[PDB]
C-alpha cells in the first residue's frame, strides 16, 4: 500500500540538528533557557525566520535581524548578551557540525531500491555566507540519492503550512496514504497526519527506523553493509578528446580537486570503476575514468602497433595536454596497471602519483625475448592464444553475454582456467553456453559491457597483447631508472593470474612503494571488493596525492 | 627558401638559463670559478649529466651523482664545500626561476602564423622531484604553440651529437637549409651549421630576433601586440551532460583548479570565449565554456517555456550536480549575463562568484508589465520584433554568413541600428547582402558560427526573449534579496544597447559590487577587447574567487 518515503533533513538525514546547537549555545553561555529559540521564532509567520525559509531573504540578510531579535528577547527577559556574542559564529559552527546520518540515508536507499519514490522535504535557506560551500556539498551528496529534494526557500512555502504538503503530494504523484513522512518536529507531522499520511516522529534514529521497518514491511535496521554508490551511465558527464586525427578518447568525469585518472584492464570499460567514481568524487577528487584506446566510445584503429605501450602513453600525455592538465594521479588495473607504471617511468613530470591494482611492476629482461619469457609461466598460456590476429576475436565476439558472464566471476565462482588454453583450442572450450550470473554483477551490468563491445569488438583490446617485442625494446630504455614518485601497489589474494608474489621485488625499483592487500578478492578487483578498494585508494590519495 | 624554425628552450624560450644559476651560485658561495660547471660536465659523453639528458636516469637519480662530482672537483681544486651545500636546493631555485621569454615565444608564434614549421629542440631530463609540476606547467604552456617538441631524454640523443639533428631534420620533413635553429650554446650550433642550417647564437634576445628578422624576411621585433591564444575547436576536450530526458548540454573544458563556467549571449556559442579559454586555464582555473540551451551542440527543444530563466537555471544546477561540482564561478555576457545574476539570486550556495560582461542587474518592476517596460526604451525595439515565433527566425536563418558578418562588428564598423526594427520590418532591411568582414573576426571564425547554427537555427536562441512575463513573475520573488556573494560588473563604453549607465544603481542591490570598464569596446566584448577582458577577469578571479 505504501509507495513513497519522505525524509526531513535537519534532525533526520543530517545530525545534530541546528536547534540542537541553539540549546547548547544557551547552556554554554548560561543564557535564559530557550531565549535563542524565542528570538529565532519571533513574529511567527511574519518573522525574520519565516521570510528566510520562504526565500524572501538570504541567510546573510537574516543574520542581523536575528541579532535584533536576541537583543529584544534579552531585554524583555532582563539579561545582558555576552561580549562578542555573534549569530554568524554560532550558526557557522552549527551548520558545519551537521553530518549525514548514515543509517537513515542507507534506509532511504534500501526503500528506493525496493521501488519507493523518495524525497527530502526541508525548511532551509538561500545560503550566501562565505562558508556556504560546506552545506552545498552536503546537499549535493544527499540529493543524488533521492527522487526529489523540495526546499522551503525554493518553493516559497514552509513546514507546517498545509500548502507545502499539497505540493509534496503533487510532486510525488501519490495520495496521502501511500506516503510515509519522517520528521523530528511534531508540528510538521500534524498536517501530514490530517491528510492521512503515515508519519514518524524521529527522535533516536533506530526507533524511527523500527517504525519505518514495521510500517513498510522491509528490513532497514541491521541489514547487511550496502555496496558503494554506482554510476548510471546516462547521468554522467561524458568527455571526448581527439589525441590525433584518427583517434579519440572518451572518458567519464565526476567531482573536483586534484585530477585522478582511472585506467581499466582487459576486456573492460570506464564502467569497471563504477564503485570508485562517486567515492573519489566524494573524497575531494576530479575523477577522469577512461575508456582506454580500443574500447567503448574510444577509437579502435585496427593496426597492432597503434596499441604498443609507447604510443598508448604518448597518447595519454596528449590527453592531458589538450584537457590542460599538467599532472594527474594515474590509477590502473590489469593492462591499465602496466600502462600507469610505464607513465611513471617515461613521464614522471605528468604523473602526480601512480597506483596499480593487481599488476606488478616487473622490469623487462634484457637477455630474454618476452615471448620466451611468457612460455616460462604456464599461467600465462592464454596470452599466446591471443597472438594470432582473429583467433581470439572470433571466440570472444561470438557470444558477448556469454563472454563477460564467463570472465566476470568472483574467485570461488570460476568457470574457466587460463591453463593449456592453446592446447584446448580456446578460452571457453570447457565452460557453459549460458553461465550463471555471478554474485558480483547484475544482468543489466553485463548488458552494459555487451553493448559497449558491440561498437568495436575485441581486435583493439586484443592488440594490447600483440606488441610483446616492441614493448620490450622500449621498456629496456628504462632499466637504468627508478620510480621515485609516490606509488601504491595493491595485490588481490585470489588473483590466480596476477598473483601477489609476482610483486615481491618491486621495492628494488620503487624504494618508497606503499602497499595494500585485499583478502578474498579475485582478479576483477574493483567490482569484487569495491568497499575495500575505495578505503585503500582514498586513504593513499589523501596522504600521498595532496 | 626557409620553411622551418627551431628554438632551444633553456636560454632561448626560457630565461634565465640554469647554467646561469650555476655561475651565480659559485660567486654567491665564493667557490672556484666554473667548479660547478666541471662537476656538471664530468666524464663528458659517459658522465652523469649525459646519461640524464639521454633518459637513462631520472633527475632525482642524478642529484647525488652531481654531489659526488662536486666533492671530487672541490677536492682536486683544493677547497671545501660549504656547510649545508645542496644540489637539490640550487637546482630547485634555478628551475623555478626560469620564465617564458615572451618576445621569443611571440616571434615563434608570428613565424608559425606565416606558415613556418616550428619546433623546440632541447636537452632536458625526466623530472621526478617533488616540485616537478612547475616545469611540467612551463612545458605545457610552451608546447601548445609549436609543431614539435623534441626532448633529449625522450629520444635518447643530445645536443651536440649529430644524430639528434638528423632526427630533427627528419621530424621537420625539411632539408638542412630550410631550417633556422636558434640556441644559446655555440657548440650546439656547430653541427647544425655543418649540415647547412642557418643558425643564430642567442645572446640578448633582441639581436637574435634581428638576425631572425633579417634572415626570414618577416617582421618579428617591434611588431604590434598580438591577440591572446585562441582555441581550435577540434583540439578541445568537448563534454556532454544530460540534464533531463530530452535535453543535453555541451561544453568545452580546459585547465584545472577552481571551476569557472562561461555563459555566452545571443546569438553565440562557447566559441565566443575563444580568447578567454586559454588565458584562464593558464591563470590556474578549470574553464567550462558552455553551449547554452538552444545553441550549438546543446539541445534545442522547440517549446518557448523550455527557455524561461527559472528552467534555464534549474538546468545549470543539474549541470553542476551531475558533473559533481558543488560550486562554480559564473561569468556571463549578454543573455548569459542575465542568467548568472539570476543564479546568484536563486542558487548562491552553488555560485562561488558571479560576473557579467555588459548585462546590468536591474531588478524587475513589480508595478509594470515587462512588455510595457520594453516599449519605454526605443533601443530595445528589436526585442519586440523577436516576439512572434517565426518572424525573426526566417530573417536570421535565411543567410547565416550574412547574419553573423552583420552582427559581429566593432563599434565603428556598424551596419545596423536596433532602431525602429519593427517599423522597418526587420533587422537587416537596410544592410548589405554581402557585408565586409569586420576586423574582429576571420572568414573561418564566421564559418564556425555558421556551421553551428545549421544544427538548430534560431528558434531556441530566440525563445530566450519569449518569456518576458514568466521571467518577471519569477524575478519578483527575489525583490527582497541582495547579492552578497563576490560580484564583478564589466561595462563596455561603446555598447549602444547594453549601455554602461544602465548599470548605475547596481550597488543598491549588490553592495560589494566590483567594477571594470572597457573603453572603445562594442557589444561583442570578448572578441573586441580580448586582452583587456582577460586582464580584468584574471585579476578579479585571483582576488575574489580563491
Ligand atoms: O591479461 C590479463 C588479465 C586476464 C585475466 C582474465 C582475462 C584477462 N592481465 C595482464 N596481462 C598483461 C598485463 S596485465
Ligand atoms: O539582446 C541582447 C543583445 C543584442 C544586441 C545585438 C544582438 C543581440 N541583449 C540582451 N537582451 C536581454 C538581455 S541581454
Ligand atoms: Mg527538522
Ligand atoms: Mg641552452
Amino acid at each position: 500500500t505504501l509507495r513513497a518515503a519522505v525524509f526531513d533533513l535537519d534532525g533526520v538525514l543530517a545530525l545534530p540538528a541546528v536547534f540542537g546547537v541553539l540549546g547548547r549555545t544557551e547552556e554554554a553561555l548560561a543564557l535564559p533557557r530557550g531565549l535563542l529559540n524565542d528570538a529565532f521564532q519571533k513574529g511567527g509567520p511574519e518573522g525574520a525566520t519565516t521570510r528566510l525559509m520562504k526565500g524572501e531573504i538570504t541567510l546573510s540578510q537574516w543574520i542581523p535581524l536575528m541579532e535584533e531579535n536576541c537583543r529584544k528577547c534579552s531585554e524583555t527577559a532582563k539579561v545582558c548578551l555576552p561580549k562578542n556574542f555573534s549569530i554568524k559564529e554560532i550558526f557557522d559552527k552549527a551548520i558545519s557540525a551537521r553530518k549525514i546520518n548514515r543509517p537513515m540515508l542507507q534506509a532511504a536507499l534500501m526503500l528506493r531500491k525496493k521501488g519507493f519514490t523518495t524525497a527530502i522535504l526541508t525548511n532551509t535557506w538561500l545560503d550566501d555566507r562565505a562558508e556556504r560551500d560546506g552545506l552545498a556539498q552536503l546537499m549535493c551528496e544527499l540529493k543524488m540519492h533521492f527522487d526529489f529534494l523540495i526546499e522551503s526557500c525554493q518553493v516559497g512555502m514552509v513546514k507546517p503550512e498545509p500548502q507545502i504538503y499539497k505540493f509534496l503530494l503533487d510532486t510525488l504523484k501519490a495520495s496521502p496514504s501511500e506516503v510515509v513522512f519522517l520528521d523530528d518536529i511534531g508540528a510538521n507531522l500534524k498536517p501530514a497526519r490530517d491528510l492521512g499520511m503515515v508519519t514518524i516522529l524521529v527522535q533516536d534514529t533506530d526507533t524511527a527506523l523500527k517504525e519505518l521497518e514495521k510500517v513498510t514491511g522491509i528490513q532497514l535496521l541491521n541489514t547487511p553493509a550496502p555496496l558503494p554508490t554506482s554510476c548510471n551511465p546516462s547521468d554522467m558527464s561524458h568527455g571526448y578528446v581527439t589525441v590525433k586525427p584518427r583517434v579519440r578518447l572518451h572518458f567519464v568525469e565526476l567531482g573536483s580537486g586534484p585530477a585522478v585518472c582511472l585506467c581499466h584492464g582487459f576486456p573492460e570499460s570506464w564502467y569497471s570503476w563504477r564503485y570508485q567514481i562517486p567515492a573519489l568524487a566524494q573524497a575531494g577528487y576530479r575523477v577522469l575514468a577512461m575508456d582506454m584506446k580500443g574500447y567503448g566510445e574510444s577509437s579502435a584503429p585496427p593496426e597492432i602497433e597503434e596499441y604498443c605501450m609507447e604510443v598508448l602513453c604518448k597518447e595519454m600525455v596528449t590527453f592531458l595536454d589538450k584537457l590542460g592538465l599538467s599532472q594527474a594521479v594515474f590509477i590502473g588495473h590489469d593492462w591499465g596497471g602496466m600502462l600507469v607504471w610505464y607513465m611513471a617511468l617515461f613521464y614522471p613530470e605528468r604523473v602526480r602519483a601512480v597506483a596499480s591494482l593487481n599488476t606488478p611492476f616487473i622490469p623487462a629482461n634484457p637477455n630474454m625475448s618476452p615471448l620466451e619469457s611468457i612460455k616460462a609461466n604456464p599461467v600465462f598460456d592464454y596470452q599466446l592464444y591471443f597472438q594470432e590476429p582473429g583467433v581470439a576475436e572470433a571466440e570472444l565476439e561470438q557470444n558477448l553475454s556469454r563472454t563477460f558472464k564467463s570472465l566476470f566471476r568472483a574467485s570461488d565462482e570460476s568457470v574457466l582456467s587460463m591453463h593449456k588454453v592453446c592446447e584446448a583450442g580456446g578460452l571457453f572450450v570447457n565452460s557453459p553456453e549460458e553461465p550463471s550470473l555471478s554474485r558480483m554483477v547484475t544482468e543489466e551490468e553485463i548488458q552494459f559491457y555487451v553493448q559497449q563491445f558491440k561498437k568495436s569488438g575485441f581486435r583493439g583490446p586484443l592488440n594490447w597483447y600483440r606488441n610483446m617485442e616492441r614493448n620490450w625494446k622500449w621498456a629496456c630504455k628504462s632499466l637504468g631508472r627508478k620510480i621515485l614518485i609516490p606509488a601504491l601497489m595493491v595485490t588481490a589474494e585470489k588473483d590466480f593470474v596476477l598473483v601477489p608474489q609476482m610483486s615481491q621485488h618491486m621495492e628494488d625499483w620503487i624504494p618508497h612503494l606503499k602497499r595494500g592487500h585485499i583478502e578474498d578478492c579475485g582478479h576483477w578487483t574493483q567490482m569484487d571488493k569495491p568497499t575495500e578498494v575505495n578505503q585503500i585508494l582514498i586513504k593513499w590519495l589523501d596522504s600521498d596525492a595532496r
